């Protein structure tokens, strides 16, 4: 009974009802954008590396209608949202630009509106709902940024590219939520497809849609139900650390750097600096193998790379925590688990376990009553990206 069921028809239903009640009318548009689990490729995106996320059935829905009066009126019904649940503001102009503040959940919608590249953007009324656990490491913020962006395209079609929309959503994250993220979470929330993982090349911005085509197996996502303080603080520190190496090795990005390179050039960089880049340059290689493992149906190599990916995160990148360490070591003990790791930024959030669909229900007995803290489970079919339903 720890396993949360998606209930996506219900989430749209609740969003419509709450719109009709709040604004006096049926909403004209529904949009959705999913949260994400990163199978492997941790802390590689911002080092121009490779990531292998898939989109979750956990999503953010905006239901809404254009206004004439050039203002934005928002209601969120998400339980975890900080108060107030409602915010109204005028559209930004040459004169007045939006600014982050209170409430925080609105900062994501403001940021996307502030950097939306097309015109003219009319005002709108919208209800915001999400089944993505808020700050639980499955990209609630990217799904609300991308759900917002998708709603704005219905108001004012952009004439742009998938990467342009990801960088808009990424800019809102940087400027309005003070989180200097890579492109992974936005890219996956835009481009996900049911029954596929998405290999992203964060140097070239090439993307591959890789079938998840053994249904014998599952990905179990485990919510540790913690966020440590160091989370917010440490993500940029790591990022600045990766960039100092790249300075010192005359590389424009760590991507360009290979493990033979870094071992021969230690003297050039810090002992921390060398171990930060040892993850990244290590990780990027492990992903490329994990992609090529997935296509060959080599579940057991992908598994083992995954554990390497955790051990590099835990020991070299130091962005795991005892709770994650303990959900991973606990998963890796269960026969038919190919692999387990922390996913996303770390310091709390979720693990992702690759295992047999028959073995998965053994785990949720076991994890719940052999996990120090409280487990929540998602059994994730790989899902669609950003979607529109005309109402
Ligand atoms: O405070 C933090 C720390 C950083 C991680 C982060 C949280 C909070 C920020 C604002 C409210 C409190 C939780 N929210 C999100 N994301 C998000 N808030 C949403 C609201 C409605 C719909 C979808 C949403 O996704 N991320
Ligand atoms: C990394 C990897 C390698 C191989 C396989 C078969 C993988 O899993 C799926 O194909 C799959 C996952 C979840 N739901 C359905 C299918 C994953
Ligand atoms: O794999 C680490 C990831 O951490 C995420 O939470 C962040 O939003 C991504 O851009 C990426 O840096």
């Amino acid at each position: 009974a720890a396993l949360r069921q998606p209930q996506v028809a219900e989430l749209l239903a609740e969003a419509r009802r709450a719109f009709r009640e709040e604004f006096g009318a049926e909403p004209e548009l529904a949009v959705s954008a999913p949260g994400r689990v990163n199978l492997i490729g941790e802390h590689t995106d911002y080092n121009q590396g490779l990531v292998l996320p898939m989109a979750l059935e956990l999503m953010t829905v905006l239901v809404g209608s254009p206004r004439k009066d050039g203002l934005v009126s928002l209601l969120t019904t998400s339980e975890g949202a900080d108060e107030p649940q409602r915010l109204q503001f005028p559209l930004p102009t040459a004169q007045r630009s939006l600014e982050p503040g209170t409430p925080r959940w609105a900062n994501y919608v403001k940021g996307v509106i502030q950097y939306y590249p097309a015109a003219p953007l009319p005002g709108f009324s919208a209800v915001v709902v999400s089944s993505v656990p808020l700050g639980g490491g499955l990209s609630s913020s990217a799904s609300l940024e991308v759900a917002t962006y998708t709603f704005l395209q219905q108001l004012c079609p952009d004439s742009g590219t998938i990467a342009a929309r990801a960088q808009v959503c990424q800019q809102a994250e940087h400027s309005f939520a003070g989180m200097p993220c890579g492109i992974m979470d936005q890219f996956i929330s835009l481009m996900g497809q049911k029954g596929h993982a998405l290999l992203i090349d964060c140097r070239s911005l090439e993307t591959s849609l890789v079938p998840l085509s053994d249904p014998k197996l599952a990905v179990l996502i485990t919510n540790s139900n913690v966020r440590h303080s160091l989370a917010s603080s440490e993500y940029p520190v790591r990022r600045r650390q990766c960039e100092e190496v790249a300075r010192a090795l005359g590389a424009a990005s760590l991507r360009e750097v290979q493990l033979e390179e870094l071992e021969a050039a230690r003297d050039l960089v810090s002992k921390e600096g060398f171990r930060r880049a040892r993850h990244v340059v290590g990780e990027i290689r492990r992903t490329a193998q994990a992609a090529a493992a997935l296509r060959r149906g080599d579940y057991r190599a992908f598994g083992r790379l995954m554990v390497e990916s955790h051990r590099s995160l835990r020991d070299d990148y130091e962005v795991s925590c005892p709770e994650l360490d303990q959900l991973v070591e606990a998963a890796l003990a269960v026969p038919g688990v190919y692999g387990s790791r922390m996913t996303g930024g770390g310091f709390g959030g979720c693990t992702v376990t690759l295992l047999e669909a028959s073995a998965a229900p053994h785990a949720m007995r076991h994890i719940q009553e052999h996990y120090g803290g409280t487990a929540t489970f998602y059994l994730s079919q790989a899902a669609d990206g950003a979607k529109v339903l005309c109402l």
